[PDB]
């Protein structure tokens, strides 16, 4: 009931890493105070209890000795069903609380120049990246462009954030806002010349919020996952963009221009995959997708009607143009006050708009006719820009220029519907509809023809002009669905969208097809069809496929000079992992490029989930700036994973950090490129690449054991049986592990600490190069150091270490693995093991993330909770699995058998929230 | 339920040599036709309403009329419901009148006969299992007859067209497919075609189709028949027909504009 | 349930010397705070009901969440959002009587007394502090309790004020019309042995068919309007000028004659 929890962390971190380094400070001001609320509410003994795992947990990091950790499993089995749960989610808050420390140091931390060494390993880090202003000095003076080349950049700048559902945590509005003043007690409690009394009352109500999360919590709809991925949006990011683009006119003053960023520039733009994305997922319907749209309607309908009506507050002037003051006129509370009669109006068709939506989504129609509501961005400008030109007419655009310019901003970033909708569904789904098309008119099987076959059928279809699908023709549930889906694209509004995305693309024709179900579905306003490029080999060949689609006159005129493609880091890697797939990745980006800068077109990448690009913080800086040459220009999507939105977007300033790290990497690479790659640098990524391949499928393929394996030392079985990915885990109830998604593959490793998807065949390939010629190693280093490509990738693989453990993952072997593959396991340690090493050497670094020792930090400061949550995880797993193993029942402390469940979802949330990134 | 007698109309359906019936024309007298027959029969309801005092009811009433203004008037009970719905079924119409939409259930209104006939023949049967079947025989009866002459809308409405027009709408398929001119086609050609496109399984009518005036006029009377109940017509009439073509022209434009 | 601090009003109240500020404008302005008041609360209540995510609670609260019956494992939310409710009732209420002078939304539906407002929010309080947590009771929901009972449904009570003489106006029409002679030509003993006997008495005075400038219409009407409108609206009755006993005990008997 006593002792302080900092004693454990400074054994952990000793030493400050700046001077305002004060995490441990905050971590234990939370944590020691939830503690005391813990024994207030549940008495001493489970405290001391709580308290002793931490600690035990804590010297574990210091003194890699695992025995300590069964030491502390026998104590945790032993609980009673009520105090295991009580346990467990009391770990899970103190890693919360932790978390929280974590974003208020990183929030408020004085930059300091003096930690800049120059040249672009500077960006890999917010320590020590360059904010807007700095990159536009920078491409001023050092590049040599001019302010007014850096200002038309700017002004065909588009950089498009993707949110996608959180694997496990659901993020409510209500949360975010107890994080909030959770967040700001700890601030204020630490601010300068502080009375007494105002901090014993911030102390009484920090205090009081900790234990208001602490006392408060069947898998959320599709509708109610999307209403929760829109929390950040709510909660900064909406007034976040007009802040940052105002400091984007500040730093455009500060070399030169003398003219704000054009309001209807947009510069940011916000998309989503919920509701959209049905690739393997049955349960988002297209009712669904209807849904998320109009529910998208309403939430912007209501943020704007705030805003509006703030605005009317304000503008109370009377003078105006003769425009403004006839519409005024027209409209007949007081009329000397023509801003708030214009703006008025303005609300109450917000409010139309709003209503009618909420009509639709009930009984699917609305007596609210379109014409009193705002039906395109166009007729919701006009009144705005009116309101902006009177006040400029009357010499006052300096009041335009505040309130009104962030509206118009926010309008130009979030539309009517606040983030665009993606639609994404598998190849084979629609080759299953043309098949079904081919056969009922009676000239064959498309799915038995030839790619070549098929292109010259899909092209004479498209050519010609007569109709295709019948409505009678005769449909399965799921032929049906992907019917349904494109006719609920072709009756709502074009700008509730963005792309239709092919999973598992692999030839013109999966494009082709979906452009020919589109038009036959009645979609007028076609989608742009986005291939996602998963495997090795469609990678290989997407240049070809590009080219092959770029030679065709039809699919030309239909894209108008425009192709987005798409690429997945965690699907590439999980085909033949993720060395092999980085460098199949560059130099796919590279060629693709190639091909569209031939053909005249402008290719936009997508960055699927587990990339560099989209990593917490700075990394996704360095990332972008490290892209193959000539490939961004301009237009670039990024996924914002769920695992690290959080720190992306929970805060003010964090969330301004995000978003004017993703504007400066995209608009200096677009004037400032890396260096290309030297002939020796290609050649040994080459070789490796064999290598790295060989060995990943040598022990994820080849080796018949491989999967009992992985169904023990890894909790997936019951991730899929409890449906913690709202989703099912694999395509084909059997198959290899080719059959198994992504998402699973690198959850269940990371729940172990052991991360096999992320590093496995990098230890073959950095040994085989070094062994087959000494001067090898010496290029390798200087590939870290030179080259950002090589840098990005190997950094990716430094921080997956660091969040590694061994121990953890040898003690889910000695307890789930049977005898006869525990050989396997520790065979598989050793490739760890040579893998980090062989890592180090490379990069010149004696401890993992020594480049980073805020990065190293932060994460050391999360294990001792995870690690708790570790071996919960594994003995709870044991007993789930083994009816014979024993257990003491221990007096109490004040679907499967009592508690064991609600457990590990505790354990498999609170493992997943410290790990956030991997693969 | 013998229709002894029944009612058509050409009003708003004949378009014959006359520009001047639109299919908007024929939406809005199916409409006005639906709120016609439901305030008459409003009225009939109520003065059923008030001789229908009896308590005495069957099994199968009394618990109808217990789910669902005093509860000793059974009949009147469940006859208070269906005028209920049949004040919702003219809003509905007027509604779609005005407006083009209502949101208005067709759930809290009648959308078949026989969902409008069965609470009228539990009554009948209620009547008479309780010896009361020459009440039945007077005022319910008539209703009962009325329902089943009138219908939802006391007239079915007669569509009727020239034949040539048809044609036209064909030639502007065939000539826009570059199949040929089916004008041009002698009898038995247009037989042929006609005959391998409704035994086909591929549709047939472009949606980018270039339409006159007229054309156009044809293919959105075919539309707006689709979009109605079927029990808003009776026949589409083939003026000035002279072959089986002429038929199996109509039966082709029908399907393909999705009746 | 300390008033350690109150607030008044003499905007719509003083009318000494003020012949605007009719009736009419004191009925307004009494329905114009309750709206205000009902504005205030609604906003504290919703922030409140965000943050009482909270599910475990005594079994008082636990049976009137379940009797209201959006997700049924919030209950302080279910009780809150009544609350809201019936705040919103009070709200368009008043807005109605303020409009047309009458309201089909019934007394029932909204608060018409501080101590039914008060209920569920003691409830909720007395609940989250049966279940250990005191401490999240004694954040937001006590500033919202100490709201209450600072502001009331009204935020200010007005102050009532006239001047002395034109109570007297009132009171010699009365006697005049009466027969009685001059009230004020009377001595101040005079004036207090007849308004105490008044007073004393059990039968009323104030005819209905009495003559009535300007001014007096406008005294009595003003005390009708007190008539009917609820008494924690007001404060005190304040006369200007006063100078004798006589001027407090004729404003006691207008009061009681014109049905206060």
């Amino acid at each position: 009931k006593h002792h302080s929890i900092d004693a454990q962390l400074r054994q952990l971190v000793p030493g400050k890493v700046s001077e305002d380094d004060k995490l441990i400070e905050y971590d234990a001001l939370l944590v020691d105070r939830f503690l005391n609320i813990l024994q207030d509410l549940h008495g001493p003994s489970l405290r001391e209890f709580v308290q002793e795992c931490y600690e035990v947990s804590a010297d574990y990091e210091g003194k890699g000795d695992t025995t300590k950790l069964g030491e502390l499993g026998a104590k945790l089995t032993g609980l009673a069903p009520a105090d295991a749960i009580l346990v467990a989610s009391s770990i899970l808050h103190m890693l919360n609380l932790a978390n929280l420390a974590e974003e208020v140091q990183i929030a408020h931390r004085r930059r300091n120049s003096k930690l800049k060494k120059g040249g672009f390993a500077d960006e890999g880090s917010a320590t020590t990246e360059s904010d807007i202003e700095e990159t536009l000095k920078r491409l001023v003076s050092e590049v040599g462009k001019s302010p007014e080349e850096v200002f038309e950049a700017l002004k065909n700048q588009t950089v498009d954030l993707v949110f996608t559902a959180h694997p496990t945590q659901s993020a409510r509005r209500s949360l975010l806002q107890k994080n909030a003043r959770i967040r700001n007690c700890l601030t204020q409690l630490n601010a300068k010349d502080i009375t007494d009394d105002d901090k014993q009352e911030l102390d009484e109500a920090l205090q009081r919020e900790i234990q208001a999360a602490f006392r408060t919590d069947a898998q959320p709809t599709p509708q109610d996952e999307m209403r929760y991925g829109m929390s950040y949006i709510h909660e900064t990011v909406w007034k976040g963009v007009p802040k940052f683009l105002r400091r984007v006119d500040t730093a455009l003053k500060n070399i030169g221009i003398n003219e704000r960023l054009p309001y209807n520039v947009s510069l940011i733009r916000f998309s989503s995959w919920m509701g959209g994305d049905r690739d393997g997922n049955p349960r988002v319907t297209p009712e669904v997708t209807r849904d998320v749209c109009l529910l998208a309607r309403m939430m912007a309908a209501n943020l704007y009607i705030d805003q509006i009506e703030e605005l009317m507050f304000e503008l109370s002037m009377w003078r105006c143009n003769d425009e403004l003051r006839v519409r005024a006129e027209e409209l007949h509370i007081p009329p000397n006050e023509p801003y708030r009669v214009i703006l008025g109006h303005v609300r109450d068709k917000l409010y139309n708009t709003r209503e009618r939506a909420r009509h639709l989504l009930a009984s699917g129609v609305s007596e609210i006719s379109a014409e009193s509501s705002f039906t395109s961005i166009e007729e919701f400008l006009e009144p705005l820009e009116l309101c902006y030109k009177s006040l400029c007419d009357c010499g006052d655009k300096a009041i335009a220029d505040g309130s009104l310019l962030d509206l118009l901003r926010q309008v130009f970033t979030f539309g009517l519907s606040l983030v665009k909708l993606d639609i994404r569904q598998e190849s084979e789904r629609h080759t299953d509809v043309i098949d079904a098309i081919t056969t009922h008119l009676g000239i064959g099987s498309y799915r038995e023809w030839s790619e070549d076959k098929r292109q010259e059928w899909l092209l004479s279809e498209l050519r010609g002009k007569r109709p295709l699908l019948p409505p009678d023709l005769p449909q399965t549930e799921e032929i049906a669905d992907v019917i349904g889906a494109f006719h609920v694209l072709a009756e709502l509004p074009p700008d509730s969208f963005g792309p239709y995305i092919i999973s598992m693309a692999t030839a013109p024709s999966d494009v082709l097809a979906v452009e020919l179900l589109q038009r036959e579905c009645g979609v007028r306003q076609p989608l742009p069809v986005v291939p996602l490029f998963e495997r090795l080999a469609d990678l290989q060949s997407a240049p070809a496929s590009v080219e092959r689609l770029f030679s065709v006159d039809w699919y030309m005129d239909r894209i108008k000079g425009k192709q987005q493609v798409m690429v997945g880091y965690s699907d590439s890697g999980k085909d033949a992992g993720r060395l092999s797939a980085a460098w199949q990745l560059y130099r796919a980006q590279e060629e693709m490029a190639q091909v569209a800068k031939r053909y005249g077109v402008k290719l936009t990448l997508f960055h699927g989930r587990g990339g560099t690009v989209g990593r917490g913080g700075g990394p996704t800086h360095l990332a972008i700036l490290s892209q193959p040459p000539d490939t961004i220009n301009g237009s670039i999507r990024v996924t914002v994973q769920g695992e690290v939105i959080e720190f992306c977007f929970g805060e003010e300033h964090l969330c301004f950090q995000t978003l004017q790290r993703f504007t400066a990497a995209t608009l200096e690479h677009g004037m400032h490129p890396p260096v290309s790659p030297k002939p020796e640098w290609r050649k040994l990524m080459d070789e490796m690449a064999v290598v790295a391949t060989e060995e990943y499928r040598s022990v994820v393929v080849k080796e018949a054991r491989f999967v009992e394996y992985f169904r023990s030392a890894t909790p997936e079985t019951e991730y899929g049986r409890m449906n913690i990915g709202s989703r099912p885990a694999k395509r084909r109830p059997g198959g290899g592990i080719t059959t198994l998604r992504a998402i699973p593959w690198i959850f269940s490793w990371t729940q172990t600490r052991f991360h096999l998807p992320v590093w496995l065949g990098v230890g073959a390939a950095f040994k085989f190069a070094i062994d087959k010629d000494v001067r090898n190693f010496q290029v390798l280093k200087e590939m870290y150091n030179e080259w950002p490509f090589f840098r990005v990738t190997l950094d990716l693989l430094e921080m997956v270490f660091a969040k590694g453990d061994p121990g953890i993952a040898g003690l889910y072997d000695e307890l789930l693995v049977a005898e006869e593959l525990k050989p396997f396991g520790k065979q598989l340690r050793d490739k760890y093991v040579e893998t980090q090493q062989l890592l180090l050497q490379i990069a010149g670094h004696k401890d993992i993330l020594e480049g980073d020792p805020f990065l190293k930090q932060g994460l050391v400061l999360r294990n001792p909770y995870i690690t708790t949550l570790n071996v919960f995880q594994a003995y709870t797993l044991k007993r789930i699995r083994d009816p014979n193993f024993k257990v003491t029942p221990q007096p109490p402390l004040s679907e499967y058998p009592p508690g064991l469940e609600d457990t590990l979802i505790l354990t498999m949330k609170g493992i997943a929230a410290g790990m956030q990134n991997t693969g």
